[PDB]
DNA sequence: GCGAGACTCCGCGCTGCGACGTCG
DNA sequence: CGACGTCGCAGCGC
């Protein structure tokens, strides 16, 4: 009763006994064995109980030649795909990557109900460290840790069998993993039921992982010439900014040096020094009204960020898609977050700057709009669809607090953020530009989620006591919100956690800390996690339900990764392809024929993802790029 | 294995560059 | 003195 690896493809009789038993199993685990040569799948291990790992070789030599590779590929797809009336669950460590490797390297599209123990670990504690196979075995199967004691890829985030960079055979890594993750996932399912989170796991979180796998196979379209065009414009503005700045300072300085900037502004120019000599964005936002140089430093930092942190990473990661005839970006989704919202890495498409303006040329300069999102384009002939939850966290705060004033501002009032800048600056709400509106937006959510008066004063260019009047006024105006905050802190001090709309718990032991810094931090986390975490739940429910509806149409492809395998073994592009998620907004790449059908499916499924005491307002915008979106009435 | 400090008081998140160190 | 290295910040996003 140790690791028994059964090489099922070594004897044709043993293989048909294996296929027979496999087709009876309602639950099993698989672990892809991948080696270098490379995304070479040399086989997979299946486990449906105990310490038996049935290794299905997809390569060798000791295999029965009567089992051709194409024969073995037929049985592999037959056992990994459903008949749509039989419920069958597959346990897969790192399901997203395995799903993509199976499709792209083996031509097999998984068609069952999936369970990733990594996702289960996050669901039970969202602040836990990102799980590794070692951590899951250390936690749940500590007796089995010797099996991995030799394995050193175990403490990595990547699946054991998927880690081709290992001196161990893929057969042994996959076999070990299949047994460990099968029994671990059984423990994790008992914990999910104990916490009443298994329906969230099976109906929301795992299907959410399925949608992100389609997104990662799709990628997002990217125009290299559009991005290169903006870099030249920006770099010319940067050269002019540096020239004008050095004339104002009377000498050359380093924009990247906080000391040179502090010396010029305060030591030389004698600008109000404000514990001081700080070159922060808050300090320069106030000083830019007195002298032009602070504003030039802010513009220099904005453009340098766009060039060094956006332009070059995007052109670094662009890949050619020969089937669509375009370049695309393929980011990696990340769902192990504190509040359950999805982010992206390599590169982080969510960080693409909003549109900004640069004046160039003589005589005050003519305006030019830098829209880096305009570089993200659909496939030739398609459109980008952008449906957005209007004021999601504010409507969730209204549903949970029943604050009649907030509900009134949402249903009838004008834009809150523009009205905040108006009362702040004593100006018209229409005169508020996007930069000022963004300042008022952070002021809004900052005050709501517990910002102090010292920081609010540094953000508003006023002193701490005048900012305290703004905070005190908000509490006076919005007592329903303030009582929801008092009640949330109280219930978190009693329970040790807070809950989202779906029941997910975030544990905040600092709520009972005596140090006032740690206590207040947990108190603000408690209020924010409930709202932001519930917003993340709703967007996930909508993403899953939209994908379920798009696949009811036979013309639809699951992803570009699927269709480009069906072109390799006469497919006009159809349907909408999930390309990006923006915390309260979903982007889709849709064919022109189905631009209206997908737009109606997206809006209706978003507006009815959950039922709240406040309606979920959704606005759909379609355009020829992420940056050139126009309203679409749907 | 404990929990200094006076350091830390909107929340969530990713990453290229700069500041200070190191090998040679 | 230079190349290469490492960790955290401060820039941007929601
Ligand atoms: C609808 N009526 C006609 C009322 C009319 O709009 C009056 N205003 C204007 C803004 N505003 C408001 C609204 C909300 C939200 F709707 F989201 F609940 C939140 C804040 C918050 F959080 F920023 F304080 C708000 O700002 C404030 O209340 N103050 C005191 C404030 C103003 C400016 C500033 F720079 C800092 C604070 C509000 O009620
Ligand atoms: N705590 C906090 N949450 C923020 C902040 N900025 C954004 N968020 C969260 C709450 C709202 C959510 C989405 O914000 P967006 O800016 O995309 O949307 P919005 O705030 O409703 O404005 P708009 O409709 O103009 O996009 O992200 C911030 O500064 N602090
Ligand atoms: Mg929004």
């Amino acid at each position: 009763e140790s690791l028994s690896i059964i090489d099922v493809a070594s004897d044709q009789n043993l293989f048909q006994t294996f296929i027979k038993e496999w087709r009876c199993k309602k639950r099993f685990s698989i672990s892809l064995a991948c080696e270098k040569i490379d995304t070479l799948v040399v086989g997979l291990a299946v486990c449906w109980g105990g310490r038996d790992a049935y290794y299905f070789s997809l390569g060798s030599g000791g295999l029965d030649p009567s089992l051709t590779l194409k024969d073995r590929m037929w049985y592999l797809q037959s056992c990994l795909r459903k008949e749509s009336d039989k419920e069958c669950s597959v346990v897969i460590y790192d399901f997203i990557q395995s799903y993509k490797i199976l499709l792209l390297s083996c031509g097999i599209s998984l068609e069952q109900s999936y369970e990733d123990p990594k996702v289960a670990c996050w669901l039970l504690d969202p602040d836990s460290q990102e799980p590794t196979l070692h951590s899951i075995v250390t936690s749940f199967l500590p007796h089995e840790l010797p099996l991995l004691e030799g394995m050193e890829t175990s403490q990595g985030i990547q699946s054991l069998g998927l880690n081709a960079g290992s001196e161990h055979s893929g057969r042994y890594r996959a076999s070990v993993e299949s047994i460990l993750i099968f029994n671990s996932m059984n423990q994790l399912n008992s914990l999910l039921q104990k916490e009443n989170l298994q329906d969230v796991f099976r109906k929301v979180e795992m299907p959410s992982q399925y949608c992100l796998a389609l997104l990662e196979l799709n990628g997002i379209g990217f125009s290299t010439a559009e991005c290169e065009s903006q870099k030249h414009i920006m770099q010319a503005k940067l050269d002019a900014i540096e020239t004008q700045a050095y004339q104002l300072a009377g000498h050359s300085f380093s924009f990247t040096s906080s000391d040179d900037i502090a010396e010029v502004l305060f030591l030389e120019l004698k600008l109000p020094p404000g514990g001081q000599f700080s070159t922060s964005k808050d300090v320069l936002n106030k000083l830019k009204a007195l002298h032009p140089l602070p504003g030039l430093i802010l513009e220099w930092r904005r453009i340098t960020n766009a060039i060094t942190k956006v332009v070059f990473p995007l052109q670094r990661e662009k890949c050619l898609n020969p089937f669509l005839g375009m370049e695309r970006i393929y980011p990696v989704s990340q769902s192990h977050t504190a509040t359950g919202r999805i982010t992206f890495t390599e590169p982080n498409i969510q960080n693409v700057p909003r549109d900004f303006e640069i004046k160039m040329g003589g005589s005050g300069g003519m305006p030019f709009s830098i829209s880096m999102r305009h570089a993200f384009v659909p496939f030739p002939g398609g459109s980008i669809l952008a449906a957005d939850y209007s004021q999601l966290e504010l409507r969730i705060l209204a549903h949970l607090s029943h604050d009649r004033r907030l509900i009134q501002v949402l249903n009838t009032g004008a834009d809150v953020f523009r009205s905040i800048a108006a009362e702040w600056k004593m100006i018209e709400p229409e005169s508020v530009g996007d930069d000022l509106r963004q300042q008022a937006k952070q002021i809004c959510y900052g005050i709501i989620y517990g910002m102090g008066a010292k920081s609010l004063g540094e953000q508003m260019g006023i002193k701490e006591n005048d900012a305290a009047c703004y905070i005190d006024s908000f509490k006076s105006r919005y007592t329903g919100i303030n009582q929801f905050m008092t009640e949330t802190v109280k219930n978190c001090k009693r329970d040790g956690f807070v809950q989202t709309i779906l029941g997910r718990r975030r544990y905040l032991p600092g709520i009972k800390d005596n140090n006032p810094y740690r206590k207040a931090h947990a108190e603000r986390q408690a209020i924010n996690t409930i709202v932001q975490g519930s917003a993340a739940d709703i967007v996930k429910i909508a993403t899953v339900n939209i994908q379920k509806q798009l696949e009811t149409f036979h013309s639809t492809f699951k992803s570009h990764g699927h269709r480009e395998g069906m072109l390799q073994s006469g497919c006009p592009i159809r349907g909408g392809f999930f390309i990006l998620q923006l915390h309260d907004e979903l982007l889709y790449e849709v064919a022109e024929e189905d631009v209206v059908q997908v737009a109606q499916i997206v809006k209706n499924e978003m507006e009815s993802a959950v039922k709240l005491s406040v309606k979920l307002k959704v606005k759909v915008k379609i355009g020829a790029s992420w940056g050139e979106l126009k309203d679409f009435d749907v």
